[PDB]
């Protein structure tokens, strides 16, 4: 149906903004794991001066 | 009518696929990012 693109749409819309919010959740567990890991480089020397 | 709104749907749809397509390339450089520093750290004698 031309019309029946409207739900389709609309649940394909929802799949996208859940799966959203996981990519955020597991892209800021490894920016977290980043900053850990340049504060031990750091704390070791190994992170320049 | 159902046209505005089906266009609507479709602008909305590739905004959250564009996000989607950026998280996952940045969570990917993130990873890459990691592996070197998990490097340098086990090449200075910090990883056992």
């Amino acid at each position: 149906g031309s019309e029946r693109q409207i739900l389709r749409l609309k649940q394909i819309n929802i799949q996208l903004a859940t799966k959203i919010q996981h990519l955020e959740f597991s892209s800021s567990e490894k920016e977290q794991e980043i900053e850990r890991l340049n504060k031990l480089l750091k704390q070791n020397g190994l992170l320049g001066d």
